[PDB]
């Protein structure tokens, strides 16, 4: 398929990253349609590690225009760090660089107000990273939010960011007793890169439905995972937009018919960092094992994520809600040297029924637990192998056993945190 | 196919309600996705007419189950209030109407709220239908808001709703000046119907995924318009929610890829209620024939719509960002009479520039000027006609003009409000 949608079928950090840009060989655009600077994504070329968050994991190739779409909300000082970072190293940023006029804004004040709302949360605390997505959202859906498209009349944004900044900081000083964000600064800082931003605008609808049309390669990256989805999600404990397969549509401008392969990325176990439910998490020694050896940090925060064992319950429902076309297995190697491996194949839910879908509140979670099926492990290392014979009989099982409980194929195995480290059993776009 | 998605292509009212009722007769489901009760589509059975707000337009016939997916903002007065008034009328409503527990709750100070805004607003108003729906947007996406599923324990529901219209209240008076909203009257009122609200839960994203497969006839009910979209729509003159496409995903937990076939509701002319850009906005003595001829009048509120020409530029975005399939035109007849019609082709933008494709945001349009193109009307009745045969000739250049222009086949003409008053060239589930 041309249109190619990769996504966390988990709690993010699933390696969306790395497989993006290395299927970005053969396309010509990669999009994010959502979230904002609070991903934190890897890439890791011939050792060299690039950690973006903003912009789109196919910035690193000469050949493919990276574009921000509409879903995404811009931090303009975040933006600006990012591209110096990258620009430092030799990537022509600003070259290849697009951004919806519809993308809205990320100011000092949603930082504010994102740490005010978490400090009266209190223990019920959410545990956002603290970059103002879901302030910026509310803007957006109270209709008083500014967008990239106002910073080109100059004049009439000062006035919009007025009002705004009034309302809030009423609210940060009265309401929160916390400190009030400095009008002028935040009109100094965004006016002092106005027109960067604005020199990179293109209409991202438009353009995706001519490369629509030529039959060009499209690849939609997607930020967090889809048990994070603001829907679907295990609310309130998830970040405040769709990290489903939806959410291509409505952050990018492209129908959904268009959408022709959709790709969930698939950790070998699981990770969450934040608060919020997760029966399979692991609080033993095989947990501290996981996290060690998989180096399991927030890439944006620097948090140790929880981890625990993979969870089919919870993936198959992330296979429904994105209508998943295949897997793409991450970290198998992490695996190496367990004596056996567990995999979370239907809930024993509080009142005493075994139930094989997922609550959906994260109330409902509370008092969830997990039914495993326990399977052998490896000794022999499978890490950096590039073909299915290198694989320990025991890995090939426990890969054809997940494909079974999820009714799903798995057609791409990560097996190290390089570009290279890996094995395409079927590329998406062939498909 | 079998997953049909009806919307409108313009600013709503374009005759959705009619289609859907009409069309779900060879459906099992009818699912709405997104808005709340700010929606009024209005169905006509022989000579007898029902308004629907909320309830999902196929819930007069007994073989479709009427669903309110996740995407919907509830509000458990206006379901009471609905519900009523249909069970008086011989339709066992509780018999056939089930929802989502992830559905947002629409709540007193929601109202309360969105009427503050509006004041505080002035002449810059929106013109929002005042039945608390952005304020419920916002609760949600801030992951401060009550759901349905909250219902479900009501010694938790009761402490929630404390925390969040203590927020509430706090602005309300002290910010916007006005009259705070009483918590017990809240609580009473809707604990007084939590056990009917809950009794009709169900999974709707399993539900979708087991008709997906066992082949059963699913319908998508949208609400609104596509400007009206919260993204891609005349910003901030919106609904706070995606009316285009992707927003069936996101709202009722279907995946994408199983989206077959969009139909675009498109009216003959144009028409918005509300604040917001309208370049063929018609001024003169047509423009009141329209309105009259149409009886253009707010199925919810009201208020006068106002009345213009086909715009095929706007029209054309809408074909992109829905990717439809087909459309359904109406009201056709009520174009009779009039010596000529126009429809818009191009914009001349402020700077001089002829464009063919449509700005983003409101500010955007402020000078953008009609580009007509003039065709001969036709004095002969085409009311009621059930056969292309029936129609005169230059309704048919009219209707193929449509179609060249937009590179869209229309699949159903409507000729007149009722049921009947059809012809439908295509069927949607056949095609
Ligand atoms: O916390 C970090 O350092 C991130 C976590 C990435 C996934 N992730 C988010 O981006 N946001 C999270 O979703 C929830 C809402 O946070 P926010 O509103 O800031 O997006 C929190 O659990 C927050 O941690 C969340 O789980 N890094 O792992 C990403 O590389
Ligand atoms: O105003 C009415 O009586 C409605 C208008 C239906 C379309 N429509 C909405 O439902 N909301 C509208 O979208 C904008 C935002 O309003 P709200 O936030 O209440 O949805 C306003 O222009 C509001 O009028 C809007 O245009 N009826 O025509 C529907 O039968
Ligand atoms: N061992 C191992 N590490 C991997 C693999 N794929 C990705 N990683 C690493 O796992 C981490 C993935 O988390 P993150 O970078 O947040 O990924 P993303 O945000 O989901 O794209 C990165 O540090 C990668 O270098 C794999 O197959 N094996
Ligand atoms: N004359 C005429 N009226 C129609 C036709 N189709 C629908 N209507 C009427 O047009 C109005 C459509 O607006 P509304 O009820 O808000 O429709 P919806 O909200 O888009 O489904 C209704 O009052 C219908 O009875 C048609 O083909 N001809
Ligand atoms: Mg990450
Ligand atoms: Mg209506």
């Amino acid at each position: 398929g041309n249109n190619v949608v990769v996504l966390g079928t988990q709690w993010g950090d699933e390696g969306k990253g790395k497989i993006v840009d290395l299927l970005t060989e053969r396309a010509k655009y990669v999009v994010r349609y959502q979230g904002g600077h609070n991903a934190g994504h890897t890439l890791v070329i011939n050792g060299e590690k690039t950690v973006l968050h903003l912009i789109p994991s196919g910035i690193l190739r000469e050949n493919v225009t990276s574009i921000i779409g509409n879903g995404v909300v811009l931090s303009p000082a975040a933006l600006m760090k990012e591209m110096k970072e990258l620009e430092d190293r030799g990537i022509p940023v600003r070259e290849r660089l697009l951004l919806s006029e519809a993308c809205p804004l990320i100011l000092d004040y949603h930082v504010a107000l994102d740490n005010a709302r978490e400090k009266a949360r209190g223990a019920k605390a959410i545990g956002t990273t603290g970059r103002g997505i879901g302030p910026a959202y509310e803007d957006k859906v109270a209709r008083r939010g500014l967008r990239v498209g106002d910073l080109f009349d100059k004049e009439t944004f000062a006035e919009k960011l007025k009002e705004v900044m009034e309302y809030h900081n009423f609210q940060l000083v009265n309401y929160y007793k916390a400190e009030a964000v400095d009008y002028q600064k935040v009109l100094d800082d965004t006016m002092a890169v106005a027109d960067i931003l604005t020199s990179m605008v293109v209409d991202v609808s438009d353009l995706l439905d001519q490369a629509r049309q030529r039959g060009d390669f499209v690849m939609f990256e997607g930020a967090q995972g889809t048990l994070l989805d603001i829907d679907h999600g295990t609310y309130p404990y998830v970040t405040s937009s769709n990290t489903t397969a939806g959410g291509v549509a409505t952050g990018s401008g492209l129908g959904p018919r268009y959408v022709d392969y959709v790709l969930g990325i698939l950790k070998a176990y699981s990770t969450r960092v934040g608060a919020g439910p997760f029966p399979t998490e692991l609080f033993d020694e095989t947990g501290e094992f996981l996290c060690k050896q998989g180096n399991e940090f927030g890439a944006t925060t620097g948090r140790r994520r929880r981890t625990g064992w993979l969870d089919t319950v919870a993936v198959r429902r992330a296979v429904q809600l994105n209508s998943l076309s295949g897997f793409c297995l991450t970290k198998l190697d992490v695996l190496d040297g367990l004596k056996e491996v567990k995999l979370c194949v239907a809930y024993r839910m509080p009142d005493g029924r075994e139930v094989t879908t997922t609550p959906l509140a994260a109330d409902d979670w509370k008092g969830v637990e997990p039914i495993y099926e326990t399977m052998p492990g490896w000794s022999e290392s499978t890490f950096g192998v590039k073909d299915r014979s290198g694989l320990p009989q025991a890995a090939l099982n426990y890969i054809k056993r997940i494909e079974e409980l999820t009714g799903v194929p798995i057609d791409i195995i990560s097996t190290g945190p390089d570009r290279t480290e890996t094995m395409i059993l079927r590329d998406p776009f062939d498909a």
